[PDB]
């Protein structure tokens, strides 16, 4: 009566990596270890399952390599990843009705014959594509459902979503209503308060998958004076000046990542060097900059190693996250931890997740998305002794040991999912 | 700048009509021309439009020349009834996804042809079948869109059936909660109590956007006049009523999936209840339900097709102890509304579930016998009606007759929802 | 490269036993042991998978003792039964296109799970609500979509659903599209229909021809002892040469053509029509009266019942005089239960009639005319004994040839087995 | 019992126009009038009736003017256009299965509220996306479908292209194929040789369903007028060519998913082509094209959004060799028609595919060059073009412009359309 399974239905992650959720499934296969001795103590014999739509050989970012080291990852642990059938073509991994109803039907098919073979099933199902899992499973799985519970989790439709999303996300608040073995996974405060607002979840079915990072991963590591110095040498940065960098996406129609805003507050900013890297060149930013007369450095395409760099550089004084609301940016997560010895501390936009991010003020500053609040944000930040950046700092590498290390909110994940089990039964 | 429309889709009211949507479509084409001259004090001038799914002529309820005298009716007074491509047989008036796509499509088409040759639109669609409607004109329709307010209405998907809703159901429902928070000129149409709670509570719909359309029944009419006791017993004897007992009626569409009406309720209550004659008229034959008081050697009048004279002789007669209202959980039942109403003078108190909308209609108690559904507690509250003091007996008749006067009369309601359209209308210019 | 599975992808059939499609579960269960044997033979080791949607336990026909039964034979022979999401309720078997699509997913998902896990798979999916299958893994299944030969049967729409027509139109296209899916074609008359109706290649025509299980008990040969004690509580008159006819009750467009024979018997005297439909027939019964025709009138008998009428050596003949049907086993039934003594069959010249009476060798074909049916009855009375003993062995020997479920199950095993050889 | 509508269910035509649909609904509405005068003589009172998707302003092709335009036109002979619902975004003429089930949806509806008010409707459906209006209509629309004949016509789901047809497209046209076989008012139009074989080889339609809409082309429209040497200069003066080498010339929609206009295959065969040059003009500007000249170090010349006045100059310039049309597998296409027709004096011979519709255009090489789908031979036919003697290039040039003229006059062939269906709607009745 211990054979527990987790089954992870994802829209990538194996066959192709392209974005967050692939980043997901590979942390997650990098826990699996320390995860199933975690639950033996608690009695549990764990297998890992992982359901991904077929994929064509063609489509961006696969990988048939590592396709290969998932599929023996899983099977030397007796879990298995399985490709399902999703009614389209395999170069894509999003759709319509007919995606998301093919892609539910076969990723529920293999949560009731996960639970045919086990005494426990945790389905975590992932965005609009799978949302219809958990009705689909509770509506007519009969005995094998009532072995199930199901945490779905990565966006519920805000308030254009396409209706076929509109109409997913409404089925599975409906059934998260509706069962008691069906709950939400959040990833974040600010989401868990938007669902119960706006899908009327009650608490009871809000489960936590807060976003993390991998904090060990080698990506991480801190640099050296030295080492920081060589590959911040072909940037361009001016020989004197001090940093407040920003990376990401270019901003873009209904996605303001709020560059503009440091630019404009670096006029009233003296010896305050805006570096902003963006996916993509961005003209608009050089022209602002220009007419300004603020002396930015502005990147692009630049590689994580060179980043961290940059923020962990005694002349980096902070790193700012400006834009609109966003449910789950980990990107103040890896700033706040790669700068755990040297260089940037954070300054984040009061939306989204970012308050819960720099804890409302204790491990980084708060701003309000004006230039003159970015301003004085930013002299709050020069305004610190180097006393008070030490504790900051501390404060800010700390936050994310405690709430956003990868290995930890899986375990939270999966210790939830372990008691609300326990207690549906 | 004068030129409204209400554009009504409803899944049934003109060629078919069984049940509280076709009533509503009646109530409203009664009082379309007062609501035209009241519209006109306030600087509209009122078309109806009417747009109801394309039926076979084998569907239940079906009358052909219903549907010329509804088709006629808007064309003397410059609107029109318009039968709407579904997708399917014409042989119901419900069905799945194929269904509810077309039937959404083909009104939202309505929609925006209206909206094309008149300069404002309040579109009122019906149940989950047209509950996609407001997303599909407001996301494509451009410019004809920014002429409509949407006010979606009537019965929909809950947790409160112990049928669980059609992925199709779920699916619309959640659709049009999801553009009454995303859209300014999208509606929801409350018609109770129960309704409005469930929009908050269930779908987390601002308060902003529900508007009143409460179940209401057309006091006024005929149909609802006080009989004297000889017409009574005229229209009743040839029912087949037994000489002896005292009645406890019912009447409605049969029970179907989704539809629990109860009346095996009653049937079971009846088998603890020695004088009690259950009289149950469906608007179809109903084996089940003579399986069903055969079992339980119960002896019960079962009717079908029953003309509204006949069940309001019924609902009159000093023979009736009571009529009963046992659904699982009506959005707006108007029934009980009209049982409460014809029998303002002698005749059935009312006996009503503690779900949906029926607590409400008879006043949690005040206006009527709330019931639990059981067979134990309806037997136990057909009892208490019979055990009510003379003081008690007249007081109850005299509250439900006032509550239907204060709450309940169409004229007053459909006034009420037209009035918050029109005024909601010049809130978003 | 040894491992072969047959996936049947079936309505109904283990959780729920209702019609046709769960009788064929029924008896391809009974014959895997010698299509295993068989198979072996020709270098294949054999996997039955069965997939059926998942039923609720309030289904009609709905009994967890099959279940279990279905799903201790199959684990106990390597296979397995898997129960299919189909996203419904789980109480009808059949839907729309919610249905239809969700059912042929997670069909297309066991297929490709089972070739995951074997060298070649034989993909036998059965109906519209599976007819989506093929299409799904082919398009989709990369590698493991070309270890499989798809075999779609039961029935083309050819007024169906919307739902209907597009799942048959899908696995039109794709039989035309790909040498990887066949049609499996259940008669004559169908091979025929759907390459002229559907375009389909000859190259993509299988046989999985409708056969019964001839050494089943209820096709036992009785005695006339026991004959004439099953048929004593029937109400059949002491004189007359009956004409057996049996099944569904006419209904709108779809005429069984009981009363063509209840006409034609008014010119066949000494010929009682013995009529057994499913349920009482109160208009056949004012037609009998009207023509002043003595009929036996019978409802809801067991097929013990019929057998014993169709073997009396009173019984002139059995009659199918209905329109077009695809794939009807019930004149098949009666050749081969009066194989020793009894009627011989009339047959309309309808759907697969004139195949099943080899167009007149085991049999008599007639028009659907009163007179052509009466016409037809004359000629089963003028035979002499030796000639009715000629005709009643060519028909018991065509069910035997072509109507043998043994057999018929191989010639499909041996015929996609060969065309996976082919594609490869 | 005179008033015959002629329904046109269009994906493009007014509010947006990109290909050869949107060029049809021109040609028709241009040829209005000679057919009511032509059907006025057979006894027959026309209207015609457009319905076309909404669209969004940032749909390609859209134009608000165009729109206006054909709407004016039509309300000006009494019928009308009718924007439909797709329940969709309007930014594309095409979608997946909701797109086409709404949009089907809403032409049915179209069709039979046309019904309604007229005595006969022609409706000509267009495309896979409106292949299930015939279905629509017949299963449910009673009485006023016994009014419609359906003629459904363009592209369809075929065998002929490497990427295989949407699940959607394969379903609605196994859906009209099935109703062309199971009723007598459904026929479909074939506009080729390749979509009549195809029709009866693919899916088994009946030949007595078939019906004329051949491809076609206004040969008197002004833009198809022969030019002066000093006008082609001019005209072409503006485009960017080099002062060397000899064009090939291809114009059209950009290559999508399901649409391989085959533009990279002259690209790819011009690198064993010294002295031509590509000049490939696409509706929209096509960076992708650009990496492919620049990879194979092509000096193609490529275009977008030209005007036809400055393609025709293209084409008639004798430094023009050849126009190409190299699609996998086009339906109709009438751009070949197009080449053959303003070249009739000077400029390129056609090089055309042997795929699709584009051997019967040039005569299977009596009228242009047939190539088979790769460089190589790509590159083989434009050196067949040069070494022609010159009494052949002459006899070609002739032998195309009189095909057209024989074979795809759109004056003709709309009215052979309209004959035919004339025709049958008598047969049927
Ligand atoms: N005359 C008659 N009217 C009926 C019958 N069944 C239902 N109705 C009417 O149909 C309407 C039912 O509406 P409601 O009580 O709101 O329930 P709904 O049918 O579930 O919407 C009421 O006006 C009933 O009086 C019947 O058998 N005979
Ligand atoms: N002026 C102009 N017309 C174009 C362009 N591209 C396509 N067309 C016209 O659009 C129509 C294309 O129709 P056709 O050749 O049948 O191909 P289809 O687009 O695949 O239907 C023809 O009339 C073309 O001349 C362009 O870039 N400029
Ligand atoms: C099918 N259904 C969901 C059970 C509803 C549909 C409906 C009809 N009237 C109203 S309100 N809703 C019903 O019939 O009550
Ligand atoms: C999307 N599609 C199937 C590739 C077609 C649709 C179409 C447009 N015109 C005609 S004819 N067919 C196309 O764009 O050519």
């Amino acid at each position: 009566g211990r054979a527990l399974a987790f089954v992870w239905l994802m829209v990538e992650g194996a066959q192709v990596a392209a974005g967050g959720v692939a980043g997901y499934v590979r942390n997650l296969l990098d826990e699996q270890d320390a995860l199933r001795d975690h639950l033996a103590e608690r009695g549990w014999s764990v297998e890992f399952v992982l359901g991904e739509p077929f994929y064509d050989p063609g489509a961006p970012g696969y990988d048939e390599e590592r396709w290969r080291r998932v599929r023996e990852h899983l099977a030397a642990r007796g879990g298995r990843a399985v490709r399902l059938v999703s009614d389209s073509d395999g170069l894509d991994g999003w759709g319509e009705e007919r995606f998301f109803h093919a892609l539910s039907a076969t990723g529920a098919q293999l949560v009731l014959d996960t639970a045919e073979r086990c005494d426990a099933v945790v389905a975590v199902s992932g965005t609009s594509a799978f949302a219809r899992v958990p009705g689909m499973v509770q509506r007519q799985g009969g005995e094998l459902a009532a072995k199930v519970l199901h945490v779905h989790t990565f966006g519920l439709a805000t308030h254009v979503p396409s209706p076929a999303e509109i109409a997913a996300d409404g089925d599975v608040a409906f059934w998260t209503r509706q069962s008691d073995r069906v709950s939400v996974g959040y990833i974040s405060r600010y989401t868990a308060e938007l669902y119960a607002r706006t899908y009327a979840i009650p608490a009871a079915a809000l489960l936590p998958n807060r976003s993390a990072i991998p904090r060990h991963a080698p990506r991480f590591g801190v640099l050296t004076e030295e080492r920081i110095n060589e590959r911040i040498a072909g940037l361009g940065l001016p020989a004197e000046g001090e940093f407040v960098v920003m990376w990401g996406r270019n901003s873009a129609p209904g996605l303001d990542k709020g560059y503009h805003l440091l630019l404009e507050a670096a006029r009233d900013l003296p010896g305050v060097v805006p570096v902003i890297a963006t996916r993509r060149p961005d003209p608009g930013l050089r022209r602002l900059a220009d007419r300004y007369a603020v002396p930015a450095v502005l990147l692009d395409d630049q590689p994580f190693t060179h980043l961290s760099a940059l923020l962990q550089s005694p002349r980096t004084l902070a790193a700012a996250f400006l834009g609109e609301a966003e449910p789950g940016a980990v990107s103040p997560m890896e700033a706040m931890w790669v700068a755990r010895e040297s260089g940037a501390l954070v300054i984040a936009a009061d939306t989204g997740n970012l308050p819960e991010v720099v804890d409302d003020g204790a491990a980084g500053i708060v701003t309000r998305r004006t230039a003159a609040d970015v301003a004085d944000a930013v002299r709050r930040v020069r305004k610190l002794t180097a006393d008070e950046r030490r504790r900051m700092r501390a404060a800010a590498a700390a936050r994310v040991r405690a709430r956003f290390d990868f290995a930890a909110n899986v375990r939270e994940l999966a210790d939830a999912a372990v008691d609300r089990l326990a207690e549906v039964s």
